[PDB]
């Protein structure tokens, strides 16, 4: 097994949210292996793939955190090689790497809003209304399509803080009515697993 | 002078680690002048506090360990009345009671793990990368508040053995960059000042 | 994307079940690229492999059920070539196809029982309490690798009607405490999806 | 939390080194609470108090200096009331007040001496070898009551110069091998924490 290579990333600094690629197919493929990679690292969020997958990883004090259903116990590739996991929870679903130098992290939310953002691959930044610890209702039902790909993606409060990692969604006939998420609080307090 | 007393402790058995508060303020200032604690004790790492100031102490071969500096030479509050100390070093800044009955001990490592994991007061669990015999970097540095308070807590290896006990922070503005501790097998060997 | 094949079986006639392996790791390899399998079936659990995993397959009135998150899109190899799905629904993790011909069908419980008993790719046939419609605690918590590579398997009610098709198992710090379920009553009435 | 008071001084003037004490525990008491110290202030190094702890305090450039560990961000008593902080940084371990009028400043040492003094609240000149920027082993080593209170005291070179602030003692078995401190350089080129 090879490492999880950083093949773009989602800006979110300005007044529109964008997402841009850094890596193709072929780059993506030696990069893996070797667990070497020179592209300079940019943003908050990362989209990230493994050699049969492709998901989302976001910084938050200075970790990179993203689902163990996509990375599995997998290195990321750095300038300085192949980077080991400081958190792994298979219980959870998640893993957390420590955040790639150049990257921006995000601060953890303490306003204790229901009003909630999640951010896709694609960049869109869409409302969740929060029903739980881990629960949120969409305030838009979407089609799978929209979502599928945006695991270990944040959800924002409305100051841009992080309330929690994107994990799984609640489906009916292809379309997504809520959202599971791994709250901000329950990162850092992770026991290996 | 009064007794060091158990006001709360950390929980490790789950994926998530957690704080619990077993005492407040008034009761903590109380249990301090008798030293008399009738109170359930489990786990491995208790929250404890004296008159003025709160840290760790960490059960470790049936001993409960702590920092000198957090402790001075004071008896532990307990079903019994005050429990005069094991082992006083004020040079290693360690101290050590016979562990609360009910405590459970964490075992000394025999890994030889270098990937390390500190327990803080609030149940974050920060991976640390063992550099010596006493030292270790943090592969997140982080505020000197998040790190404050947790003298006498636990160096956990990835199997959740004891490998030390947290002394001092490296601190470099205003920020905790690695961590200084007493390892598990300086513990026992300790001599009365 | 080659077919799902027929691995083994789990034999629950006698006072004791018990697996048996029919095909290996190269076989298997070459079932799923022909999807032709000429080989004699025979039972209502069948144990099924793709060229990367490996879970359960149960029928129940005239169709083989099992696990999306296993079989994905899958054909199933069969002695006429490759069987496509007749059920196919993400949202509930299940699939079906028509069952092979030799295979015994399991009948759907209608005695009410809150009993279950769940069977293992190992054949294991343990106690499980139902809680709600999809939901049952395990009598004997189990390590995650007992659970693994079940999936698809059959929920029992005392009396060995079909209850429901294992799904997920509720984890916590590598050990299941309880199981998620698709119920019977679910199976028929699906849609695709 | 009082005022810091001046409870005594250190005389180096003579050929050999006294302490004179200046206020008693119920005169340091009272003082610490109103904040207004009428005292007559003389000399380079002073001997101060809080309602625990005694330490030394030394005037360098203007700036009576001490230690984080021993004056925390607390005030000094004056005759025109409570006198802040100018100079505060935990990392360090140093804070700094407007001298008070009367006082006489050490100068900063330039003879590049490796040759230290080290003067304890007991008026000893005690030996030190430089070894590095901010360390000096004992030519002869010490009980550590010898000293312990001597925080904040100076480091002299053998013309009279500054050199260093006294912050924390090298010891093994009771007994004081080396010493730790604050290089004048190191003073005014201090950030606030
Ligand atoms: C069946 C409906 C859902 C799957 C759809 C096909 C996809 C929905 C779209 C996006 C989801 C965030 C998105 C995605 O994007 N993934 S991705 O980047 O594409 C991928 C595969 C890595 C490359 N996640 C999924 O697809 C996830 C993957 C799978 O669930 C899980 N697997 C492993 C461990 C989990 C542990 C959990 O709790 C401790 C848990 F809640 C779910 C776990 C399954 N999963 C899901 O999101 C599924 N929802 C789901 O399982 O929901 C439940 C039952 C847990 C619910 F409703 F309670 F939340
Ligand atoms: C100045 C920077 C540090 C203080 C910060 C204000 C706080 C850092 C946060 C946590 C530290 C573990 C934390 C905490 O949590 N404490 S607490 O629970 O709050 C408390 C006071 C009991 C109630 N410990 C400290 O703050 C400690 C206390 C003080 O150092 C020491 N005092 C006494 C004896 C020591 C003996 C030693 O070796 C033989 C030794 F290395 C340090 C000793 C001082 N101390 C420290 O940790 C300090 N670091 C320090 O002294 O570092 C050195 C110089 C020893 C280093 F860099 F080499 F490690
Ligand atoms: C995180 C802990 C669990 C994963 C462990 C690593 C393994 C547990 C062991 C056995 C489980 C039955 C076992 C197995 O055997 N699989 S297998 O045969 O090995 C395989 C991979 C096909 C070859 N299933 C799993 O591992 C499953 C796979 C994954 O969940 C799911 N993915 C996709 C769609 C799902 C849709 C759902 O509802 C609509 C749903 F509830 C779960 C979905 C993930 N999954 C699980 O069982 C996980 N538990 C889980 O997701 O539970 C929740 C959150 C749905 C719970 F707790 F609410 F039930
Ligand atoms: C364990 C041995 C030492 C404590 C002994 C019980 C006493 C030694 C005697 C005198 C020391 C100068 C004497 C004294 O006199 N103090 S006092 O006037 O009594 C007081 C408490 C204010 C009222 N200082 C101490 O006791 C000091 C206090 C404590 O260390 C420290 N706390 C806070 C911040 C520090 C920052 C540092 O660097 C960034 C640092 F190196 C040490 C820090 C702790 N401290 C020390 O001097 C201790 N030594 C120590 O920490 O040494 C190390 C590990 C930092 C060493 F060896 F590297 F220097
Ligand atoms: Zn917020
Ligand atoms: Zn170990
Ligand atoms: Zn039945
Ligand atoms: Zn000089």
């Amino acid at each position: 097994k090879g490492s999880v290579v950083i093949v773009g990333r989602i800006n979110l600094s300005g007044d529109t949210a964008y997402a841009q690629q850094t890596r193709g197919e072929e780059g993506c493929q030696e990069t893996s292996q070797t667990g070497r990679d020179k592209n300079q690292v940019e943003g908050e969020v990362q989209i990230v793939s493994t050699a049969t997958q492709t998901f989302l990883a976001t910084s938050i004090n200075g970790v990179l955190w993203t689902v163990y259903h996509g990375a599995g116990t997998r290195t990321i590739a750095s300038p300085k090689g192949p980077v080991t996991q400081m958190y792994t929870n298979v219980d959870k679903d998640l893993v957390g790497w420590q955040a790639p130098q150049g990257s921006r992290s995000l601060t953890p939310c303490t306003c204790g809003s229901s009003d909630l953002y999640l951010v896709t691959r694609h960049a869109d930044v869409i409302p969740v209304r929060r029903r739980g610890d881990s629960r949120g209702s969409l305030l838009s039902p979407r089609p799978i399509s929209y979502l599928k790909g945006s695991s270990g993606g944040p959800l924002l409060c409305p100051a841009g803080h992080a309330v929690g990692i994107f994990r799984a969604a609640v489906c009916t006939r292809g379309v997504a009515k809520a959202v599971d998420f791994i709250p901000v609080e329950s990162l850092e307090t992770t026991m290996r697993s």
